[PDB]
């Protein structure tokens, strides 16, 4: 990484202390840049979804890993319905999205909350296994919410077999008066579904999967108790990587976490803590840690530095971070306070490998909490922090719950327009690909190489137009 | 103190221009870090109250004082009245609380209690917040008998049958956390304030005989020749007493008050709670660069500084300590609680609120009395928000206390003094602080 | 009824327009007045749950009747369903109330959803049928909303036999940790659950019940399409009471119901329309039905009044439809427009047998509508009208799509409000509380000592302008 | 009382459904007015504090019962709270004032605080006994007790401050005369007992046994027994009446609430002299909206006030006082006394603690009375409760004192006779003429 001539601040830097200088490009288009990351995740695109219950579910994970990221579970979550996770996402079908299943005998009300789960906007009536007809939101709105499905379902829908080709169904939905193509398995039960921007995105995206080409999912583990137990467990259910994960990342429990996980030799990529230093970036590894996540206080639902003061510019730390794990043969995780794309650009400009997104991602329809809404009728999701499970560990849960960080919240309000995830994926994939040919890199390795950076005073961050 | 690289800064820090750095740590949990401090004050937590009268009461030096910090009490204060206090101070229980209670809101909002006792020559007639429908236990009662008895009033009462205090379910769980400040006779630790104007001698000398376990020699301008003098007066009687004096921000000024025979020196200038003289003045330093040299000076003599002024988040207490101070002084913030001497008023929001005054002149330098009073530092005041739920300071001191020994983990600190030893920290821009979510 | 001297207002009366003239009275307490109602509902506090989707459930059904008042199905419901309803209430304890259910493996968002399913403000963990642990809302704060229960339920409670005295349960409770009290079977099953307002109510309401002892519930039907099936569809499926239901009573479509629905002889109370004249009130009655229920217009979900401008003052409608219907023997239940339990006491003034609520009951827990919150995080729940079901249409089998949108055009659509519950106390109960507190009171006021006295020495006066702003709301 | 001729609506009137018409008058001035009760109550104006514990306390009672007024201490206080309120009233001055207590010693903010329990803008900071000085809202002027509160107001006017800290003749404080103050003792006759001292009453519910409480709260001191409950007409009022009149205290005997004259009648001839009047008007009470039951109170105090004195009777009328047009109308209407409620709750002298609003204005809180006023045991009845309402009566910015209001009050129905031609009360009831009006009528003038 290298800075403009004449910038050395005295300050460790921000993402919006920095910014990016564009310099002499060969590359044509956008789409001509390889997004796919070499940290050994298998994400085709640079994004990771935080562990965390307001973020990281299943639909969330089913969504993301087709599209290219990643989904870490959170941890503390209980092995059986973990196992049942992944089995439900490696079972998912790449091309093709689970919509959001009814029966003919549920109610309106039932139905018109179960819909906003996905971004399809539409749900599909099942009988055993076969759809037997859809039903929209236009379709729920001025009925009876405890009528069920009386008249609601069309039961007229385009329909093709699975596995055809995107470019097709996308054909077929053209002229169709709804957006959603219902797609069957040869034996007549239901694929999935694809919406015409489902199908470009298909084209666009490469999923994230395993050998067998089914979606890739990880899971999360805390340093408390019997680490090596817990990660075997784990392990055996089919996760693709695992995390080790505590507030404070350099620490005595957690390099022995790391080697009580290391010593059952499982093979699986190692991620490791949260340290926003060298030293720290350097002994994790050490530790038998492939990748470590970086960050203290970024967080969004993170009080950490209002509290106990510490923390650190995370830019200043990425960089610091991922240049000790180039040398030691490692990568590193950008975790934490991604408002913008221009902070997944940023970060990978500053060496981080992915970059891990956070509450950000829980405003959207997929995310495991409940829509709620305003008197103003704008949609919107409350996402909270994992509190105590990430930190080290009746009369004493009282005693101790008073001294212990309390869960944090906020709110994250819905794109009015669009409220899907997949829609937050394509402005971050698409500022990025942008980043990289304002820079001129084919890919992220030649991004961190050949990026310019620069500082910036506040009356520089203030430039340009504020998104939506 | 060290410093990242590069980060020798072309200004003076304040508390929002730093933050502090992890390291590695053996230290698992909060529970297993020492707050007690070693500069001789007697608080089992670094925080002392400040000597401001819109904040130390009685009852925020009851309180404050049984969960182990120290209340420094007001000068301008008849000793007729400092006596009273003490003694009330140290005539109560280190685990049990003094209820609000009158003859059968505004009186109910003055402590952190749900509740009101109403009681009849001593006796309890029950409360308010209906006789024998509430909880009652004996004094000697353990916390958690109380606590699971309450399983959020417990009325204490004495052997006679009379009211001796009341203990909530937080107070019953906290008896448990924070070791009470206490004297050599185990009761409660009570500090007193004095000005270098007329006699310090008299005045320090007949605080002592009030029971002041602490004695605070202030003024606004802590260097200068007559608070030498003054120190020289106190110091010269020998009460035994630890001597806090003045306010510098200066490394020669925070030895000169040391030589005068001072133990402990109070740094700061400027960034204040009340205090106007920035915008008066613009005399003043960012706290932070301030306390780090005078911290530094004074281990140097083998002394020790309490750092003073600009303490709003729990952030400040943890830096401060960083920066070498062995305890902090908060004025306004908690001015912002139940158990400060103004009453409880609210405002457009239904949030709550409390109404901070300033010391100004008090802390300063029938003709005479007009004309030197036309000159006096007019009507400090803010407006300090409560916490909608929880309203006390023990609340305050909760999250205090709960970022401080965070701190230590994160840094790999065992007790206060380590924490300045083995700190890492660096500067931030704007944005920087910007970073994490903010406090309710 | 009659009014004071000089009172013969130029216009018809409304709930706010009128006042009860306090008289001498030998009536110690309001514990001493009998609310039991004689039109036949079998209900033993005059009120009645409006039939209505957004208002009556399962849950409403057995709450309400267990406390003495009766729940009236929605019309249009399937019968698969009110048979499954009826089943449901007729089976629940006169007592102990039903629980709500959560698993050890269930998501704290889940439990904390379900909780408010119900005003137990308590949720029972079962372990193979048998009760384990017991959440609380209280139970669940700053914990993550996806943890099991696990770690959040805790197993210290009260026990008791089923079929204990409710007398004992509530001394049970003074010392209890948590005002629940969980109520087993011998055999270690989960019998129910009975709290301390709960054991106090077994007291205070007394059960309304069928010939075997069951919990009664009601249910309706619109006039469209055969009614004679429909009802008598009902009767089987276990309906204790039949309310024949439309928008315009007194027009020939449902006079053809009322008739086709008695020549089957159940052997069940009729209910019959909506009427606000005496005309009205006379011709369903003389077509074979037993009750009248009157009101056009005061409905709070009723868009009547601003589209077409028809409606009548429902004080004015009741005290008019219930003296024709005394004199015919039979009986008027007042229905729409009750916000305070001011307008259930003057309903009952006013002649009415009964007092049928609505949307009100919808800002309630046991409300089938999900619970929601809003801004300043109050709860609240949404209440929808019943619209077309009410109204009458010709016959659609066999439309066209263009005919069955041309119908749609200008049918009526499904009004919406939003109704707040009581942050402290959310149940229908608390409101029952609420009414029969207030109607009592009325009752002690005139020196009734039941309700058909309560009409009959009953002193009326007529206020304006600032007359309804007295007192405080 | 006669309305105007062609108004016979086909409603029962509020005090804003009606309006004084004016007349001839041959009163000059409001002075020559006399506002004196005849119903043997014992105030000098015709002003009553309502019994409720939002309202009086034993500083309201001390304030009023100085300028004219009579307190009813809530009922279903205990005797021993009572006694100790009594003692505190009796033993008060009949012109100087109380003040606030100060000391040297204490803070900027509390003495504010602990102002604010006053109307006197000022409190005396006062060392063992000895006034040392004085705290003036944002040295002293000392007198001697007992002196001429002309001679105290000229002392004052040409003082820098408005008070004046009395001297007893050995040393120190009985209290303290603002220049108001001074000025009120020239207006206001102090309502006084059979021992010299300032006037009180006492409330007692029906329940339970009513003579052997009237007999305690007798000999505790109350010149005026209150037999109060929500509805009067029921026969338990009866026994409670006739029980308490057996006993032969000597006191002047109020009785319940009633709407009717039928009501009035029965409780006049079970043996009270004065009749209660009114059911539903309230601010506190929720009864009209719960039960349904009340009445119009204008035309409550019409119909109660000509049965009463038909028999030889009285009549207070009671609740839905707002403004002194309230008063002077119960009055015109044939009331011996009016009773005011939670509107002086708004007031200084009021035991409910001072907040403050939005707007950085003074409000107090007032609150109902509920049960205490009705007719495992206690929590199957506790269920039944009606809720106590809660209301904000907003302080006046400029005079927060009650004594401020009497001002207002006094000034009104001074003024009404002024109108009407009456030299007094009795004379207000007959030679008034009245009319009635809409909701525009009532708009007209400034509020
Ligand atoms: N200290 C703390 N960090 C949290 C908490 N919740 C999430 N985080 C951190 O914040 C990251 C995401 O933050 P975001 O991207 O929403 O700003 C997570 O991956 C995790 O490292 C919390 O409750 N406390
Ligand atoms: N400079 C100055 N400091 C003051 C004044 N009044 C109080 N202080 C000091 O302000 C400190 C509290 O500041 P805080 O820590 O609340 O920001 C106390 O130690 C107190 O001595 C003042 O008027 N001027
Ligand atoms: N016109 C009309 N009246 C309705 C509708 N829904 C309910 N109602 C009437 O309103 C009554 C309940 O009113 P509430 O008691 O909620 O104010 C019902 O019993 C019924 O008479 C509707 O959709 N349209
Ligand atoms: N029913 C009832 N009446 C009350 C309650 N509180 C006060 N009142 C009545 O209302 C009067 C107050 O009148 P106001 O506050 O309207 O001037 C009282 O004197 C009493 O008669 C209450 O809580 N319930």
């Amino acid at each position: 990484v290298r800075f403009l001539d004449g910038h050395t601040p005295a300050y460790d830097l921000t993402y919006n202390d920095v910014f990016v200088v564009p310099g002499r490009s060969d590359v044509a288009s956008r789409f001509d840049v390889d997004l796919s990351t070499v940290d050994g995740s298998g994400t085709t695109i640079p994004v990771v979804v935080a562990n965390m219950t307001a973020v990281a579910g299943r639909r969330m994970a089913e969504t993301v890993a087709r599209r290219g990221g990643i989904v870490v579970l959170p941890q503390d979550l209980p092995i059986t319905a973990v196992s049942e996770t992944v089995d439900f996402v490696k079972s998912r079908d790449l091309v093709v999205d689970t919509p959001v299943t009814l029966s003919p005998e549920d109610s309106v009300s039932d139905a018109n909350a179960l819909l906003h789960k996905r971004a399809h906007g539409a749900a599909v009536v099942v009988f055993e296994g076969r759809p037997i007809g859809l039903v929209t939101e236009a379709n729920c709105a001025g009925v009876d919410r405890f009528a069920r499905v009386r008249d609601i379902a069309l039961s007229d829908f385009v329909t093709a077999p699975v596995g055809t080709d995107p470019r097709e169904v996308f054909d077929l939905l053209e002229h169709a008066p709804i957006d959603v193509a219902v797609m069957t398995a040869p034996d007549g039960t239901l694929a999935g579904v694809l919406t015409r921007t489902g199908a470009i995105r298909a084209g666009i995206y490469t999923p994230a999967v395993d050998a067998k080409g089914r979606l890739r999912i990880a899971a999360a583990v805390g340093i408390n108790g019997d680490v090596g137990a817990k990660a075997q467990a784990l392990a055996e259910a089919g996760a693709d990587l695992l995390v080790i994960d505590t507030a404070h990342g350099h620490q005595a429990k957690m390099l022995d976490a790391i080697k009580a996980v290391a010593s059952l030799d499982l093979g699986l990529p190692l991620v490791a803590g949260n340290v926003v230093s060298a030293e720290g970036t350097r002994d994790l590894i050490e530790a038998g840690a492939s990748i470590v996540k970086v960050g203290v206080g970024p967080g969004a639902m993170c009080t950490t530095r209002m509290m106990t003061g510490v923390g650190r510019p995370q830019f200043s730390a990425v960089v610091e971070c991922a240049a000790a794990a180039r040398q030691l043969g490692g990568h590193v995780w950008a975790d934490g306070g991604v408002r913008h794309p221009r902070d997944v650009a940023l970060a990978l400009a500053a060496g981080a490998s992915n970059v891990m997104i956070g509450s950000w991602f829980a405003g959207t329809y997929e995310s495991p909490g409940d829509l709620l809404f305003d008197r103003d009728d704008r949609p919107y999701k409350e996402s909270y922090g994992m509190a105590s499970k990430r930190a080290v560990a009746s009369f004493d849960r009282a005693r101790k719950g008073l001294f212990e960080e309390g869960i944090s919240t906020s709110r994250m309000s819905l794109d009015p327009a669009r409220g899907g995830v997949e829609d937050l994926l394509d402005h971050i994939t698409s500022g990025v690909r942008s980043t990289c040919t304002y820079v001129g890199a084919a890919n992220l390795p030649e991004l961190h190489e050949k990026v310019v950076l620069g500082v910036q005073s506040a009356a520089g961050f203030a430039e340009g137009h504020p998104l939506p």
